[PDB]
């Protein structure tokens, strides 16, 4: 399973969708329109 919003994210790959790992604590997975 992937990691959605505010999810801990395990890849910068939009782990879930339309997301991104964000390169700052806490790592999480942040919408593209939100970073």
């Amino acid at each position: 399973a992937c990691r959605e919003w505010l999810g801990g994210c395990s890849k910068d790959a939009d782990c879930c969708a339309h997301l991104e790992c964000r390169k700052k604590w806490p790592y999480h997975c942040v919408w593209d329109w939100t970073v």
